[PDB]
C-alpha cells in the first residue's frame, strides 16, 4: 500500500527490522511479539509522512499529531522512532523548509574536506544536528564531480548526468525538493558503422545477443567454476571475455572439421566404389561377349544368361548406392557449417558493446575484477533512468544554500591528535597562501583518485594506517570524458535520445562511440570511454571536435553538419581535484575495500572520518551513493560527539 511503500523508498524491509534498527532498539522491541509490529508501523508511517512532502521539516510533534487512533497514544516510542530516523537521515535530509530554527549555540567543530555531493550532504546534516561545520573546497565552486556547463541558453553536464531509477532512490527526494526536471531516456539507439551504414536491425540483434551471451558465460566461469585466480593472478572480466570468445572460436573450428571430415570419408567411398564398379564392368564385359559369340547352346546359353543376370543385377546396387552417396556428397558440399565465429564487421559491432560496458564501469574491461565488478547489482533502483533537463548542478548549488563553504582553499595537510586535529590548507585564486583549521573531527570527502595521487597531494600527520592505504591502492579509479557540441539547430533525429558510432579498432572502440541528445538546444554530447578516454585527453578540443564532425556528417548529411557554435571537452584524469571519473572494482579488490574506506581512523575517540563515492559499498560510483555516504558519516559523527539513540 502506501505506508509499506515508504519503507521501500527508504531502502528498508517493511515487515522486518534492520540490523541497525535492532541495535538502537535493543530487544526493547526485539523482545515481545506484537509490540514491534507497532514499531515498524510507526517507522513506515513517518517514512511516509516525510516522503510525501520532503520540502518541510517533519517534526516529532508534526509526526505525533498525525498518527492514527492507537499509535499516537504512546507518545514516547514515537519520539524514539523519530529521533532514530532523523539521525540516520531517512527523514529531514537534503534541503527543506526548516521549522524550529537551528541552535545558535553550536557544539563541536567539524572540518569537511571538499564540497561534493557527499560533502554538502554531510554538512547540512551536521549543521541541522547543531554543530559547527566548515567545508574547505579547493575548487572555486561546489558540486565537485557534478559539474554543469552553463553558457547563455545552453546547459551541458560534464559530470554526473543520469539519475538511475527513482525506486528507493534518495535522489528522488532531493530532486523534488530542488524542483529539478528529470526526463526518461528513450531506449531506442541505432548503430552506425564506421561509414554511416545504419547496421541492419538483424545484425544489431544477433551481435547484441551474442554480447549478452558471452557476458553470461563469463558469469558462469566465475560463480560456478570458480575461475577467479589463474596463475596466482586475479582474473579480470576482459580476461574471461577473451576466454569464452576463444572457446566459441573453437566450437566453430571444431564442427568445421567434423564436416570437412565426413565430406572426405564419402569422397573416398565413391572412389572406392567406382573401382568396384569399373571392376564389375569387366566381368560383365568378358561374359557379355562370350555370351554373344558362344551363343554349347544347350544348357549353356541358358546359363551364360543366368550368369549375366546376377552380374548385371548386382551392378544395380552399386549404381544405386553410387547415386544415393554421390548425391549425399552434395548435402555436404552444399551446406557448409559457419566458417567463422564473427565477421570482422561483427566483432567491431560487438566491440561497441564492450565499449558500452567500459563506458559504464569507466575503465577498460581488462581492469575489472571478473568476480566483483557486479557486486553492487543487488541494489539497483527500480524504474527507468532519467536525464536532468536543467543541469545536474542544481542539486549541489541548492544544497550549499546555507553553510559556510571556504571555497578556493586546498587542504594539503591533515593532523590528528588523540584529542583535536588540525587542517592546514592553502589558498590559490585570492590573496593568501596559508591557513590552519583547528577542529574536533575531519570528514574527508577526497575522491579516490586524489587519495591515490602518488606524490601525494594531501598528507596525514599520523600516516594513514597500513590496512587503509593498502585498500586505497588496490581499489580502482576510472576515467571517461565527454565532448559537448553546441549547434545552430538539430540536424539529427529529435525522437532519438542516443545513437552509437561503431569503432575502427578494438583498442579505441570507446572513441566517441556514443553521441547523446538530451537537451532543448541543438546540442549533442559525445562520449570517450575505455582506454581511449585517457589518451584522448591529450588532444585539442579542435581536433577532438573534428573527429566528431567527421563521424557525424559521416552518418548524417553530406557535410550537411554545421560548425559547432560552442564546444567543451572534459578531462577528468587531468583535473587535479578529481583524477578520473569514479571508482570501480579492480581485479584483486572487492566489495570489502569500499567498507574499509568508510572505516573511521582513531589516533593512538575517532577523529578522521571518510565519505564519498568510493566509501559506499552498495552504491559506489554514483551521486546517490555519495549522498548516502554523506548522510552516513554525518550521523556516525554526531553519535560520538553528541550521544547514541536509545529506546
Ligand atoms: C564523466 C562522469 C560521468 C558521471 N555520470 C554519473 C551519473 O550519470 N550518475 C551518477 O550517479 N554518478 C555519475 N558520476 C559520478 C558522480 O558524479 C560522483 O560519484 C559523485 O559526485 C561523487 O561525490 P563526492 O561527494 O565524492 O564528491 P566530488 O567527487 O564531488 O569529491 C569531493 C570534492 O572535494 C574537492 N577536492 C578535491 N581535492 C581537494 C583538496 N585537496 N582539498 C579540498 N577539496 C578538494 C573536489 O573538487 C570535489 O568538489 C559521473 C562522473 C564522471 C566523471
Ligand atoms: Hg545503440
Ligand atoms: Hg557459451
Ligand atoms: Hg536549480
Amino acid at each position: 500500500s502506501g505506508v509499506e511503500g515508504a519503507a521501500f523508498q527508504s531502502r528498508l524491509p517493511h515487515d522486518r527490522m534492520t540490523s541497525q534498527e535492532a541495535a538502537c532498539f535493543p530487544d526493547i522491541i526485539s523482545g515481545p511479539q506484537q509490540t514491534q509490529k507497532v514499531f515498524l508501523f510507526i517507522r513506515n508511517r513517518t517514512l511516509q509522512l516525510w516522503l510525501d512532502n520532503p520540502k518541510i521539516q517533519l517534526t516529532f510533534e508534526a509526526t505525533l499529531q498525525q498518527l492514527e487512533a492507537p499509535y499516537n497514544s504512546d507518545t514516547v516510542l514515537v519520539h524514539r522512532v523519530h529521533s532514530y530516523l532523523e539521525r540516520h537521515g531517512l527523514i529531514n535530509f537534503g534541503i527543506y523548509k526548516r521549522i524550529k530554527p537551528l541552535p545558535t549555540k553550536k557544539t563541536g567543530k567539524v572540518i569537511i574536506i571538499g564540497s561534493g555531493v557527499s560533502g554538502l550532504a554531510a554538512a547540512r546534516q551536521l549543521q541541522s544536528f547543531g554543530m559547527d561545520v566548515t567545508l574547505l573546497e579547493a575548487r572555486d565552486r561546489v558540486g565537485g564531480r557534478v559539474a554543469t556547463f552553463r553558457k547563455g541558453n545552453y546547459v551541458a553536464d560534464l559530470g554526473a548526468m543520469v539519475v538511475t531509477g527513482l525506486g528507493g532512490n534518495p535522489m528522488a527526494v532531493v530532486s523534488k525538493q530542488v524542483n529539478m526536471e528529470l526526463a526518461k531516456i528513450k531506449q531506442k539507439c541505432p548503430l552506425y558503422e564506421a561509414n554511416g551504414q545504419a547496421v541492419p536491425k538483424e545484425k544489431d540483434e544477433m551481435v547484441e545477443q551474442e554480447f549478452n551471451r558471452l557476458l553470461e558465460a563469463t558469469s558462469y566461469l566465475s560463480h560456478q567454476l570458480d575461475f577467479n585466480v589463474l596463475n596466482n593472478k586475479p582474473v579480470s572480466l576482459g580476461q574471461a571475455l577473451e576466454v569464452v570468445i576463444q572457446l566459441q572460436e573453437k566450437h566453430v573450428k571444431d564442427e568445421q572439421i567434423e564436416h570437412w571430415k565426413k565430406i572426405v570419408k564419402t569422397q573416398e567411398e565413391l572412389k572406392e566404389l567406382l573401382n568396384k564398379m569399373v571392376n564389375l564392368k569387366e566381368k560383365i564385359k568378358e561374359l557379355h561377349q562370350q555370351y554373344k559369340e558362344a551363343s554349347t547352346a544347350e544348357f549353356l546359353v541358358k546359363s551364360k544368361h543366368r550368369d549375366l543376370t546376377a552380374l548385371c543385377k548386382e551392378y544395380d546396387e552399386l549404381a544405386e548406392t553410387q547415386g544415393k552417396l554421390e548425391e549425399k556428397l552434395q548435402e555436404l558440399e552444399a551446406n557448409p557449417p559457419s566458417d567463422v565465429y564473427l565477421s570482422s564487421r561483427d566483432r567491431q559491432i560487438l566491440d561497441w558493446h564492450f565499449a558500452n560496458l567500459e563506458f559504464a564501469n569507466a575503465t577498460p574491461l581488462s581492469t575489472l575484477s571478473l568476480k566483483h565488478w557486479d557486486q553492487d547489482d543487488d541494489f539497483e533502483f527500480t524504474g527507468s533512468h532519467l536525464t536532468v533537463r536543467n543541469g545536474y548542478s542544481c542539486v549541489p548549488v541548492a544544497l550549499a544554500e546555507g553553510l559556510d563553504i571556504k571555497l578556493n582553499t586546498a587542504v594539503r595537510q591533515v593532523r590528528y591528535t588523540a584529542s583535536g586535529c588540525e587542517v592546514i590548507a592553502v589558498n590559490t585564486r585570492s590573496t593568501s597562501q596559508t591557513f590552519i583549521y583547528k577542529c574536533d573531527a575531519v570528514l574527508c570527502t577526497l575522491p579516490l583518485g586524489v587519495l591515490k595521487q602518488q606524490p601525494p597531494a594531501v598528507q596525514f600527520v599520523p600516516p594513514l594506517p597500513e590496512w587503509k592505504t593498502s585498500a586505497v591502492q588496490r581499489m580502482g579509479f576510472g576515467n571517461l570524458n565527454k565532448v559537448v557540441l553546441c549547434f545552430d539547430r538539430v540536424f539529427w533525429d529529435p525522437s532519438v535520445n542516443l545513437f552509437g558510432h561503431v569503432g575502427s579498432t578494438t583498442a579505441s572502440r570507446g572513441e566517441l562511440f556514443l553521441f547523446w541528445n538530451l537537451y532543448k538546444a541543438p546540442i549533442l554530447l559525445a562520449l570517450v570511454a575505455g582506454e581511449a578516454a585517457g589518451i584522448m585527453e591529450n588532444i585539442s578540443d579542435d581536433v577532438i571536435v573534428g573527429r566528431c564532425l567527421a563521424i557525424l556528417k559521416g552518418i548524417f548529411g553530406s557535410s550537411a553538419v554545421p560548425q559547432p557554435k560552442e564546444t567543451v571537452v572534459s578531462r577528468w584524469r587531468a583535473d587535479p581535484w578529481a583524477r578520473g571519473s569514479y571508482s570501480y572494482v579492480a581485479a584483486g579488490s572487492s566489495g570489502n575495500d569500499y567498507d574499509l574506506m568508510a572505516q573511521p581512523i582513531t589516533p593512538g575517540i575517532p577523529r578522521l572520518f571518510f565519505a564519498g563515492e568510493h566509501t559506499i559499498r552498495n552504491y559506489p560510483a554514483t551521486v546517490h551513493g555519495a549522498l548516502l555516504s554523506g548522510l552516513r558519516e554525518a550521523g556516525r559523527i554526531a553519535d560520538q560527539f553528541l550521544g547514541a539513540m536509545y529506546t
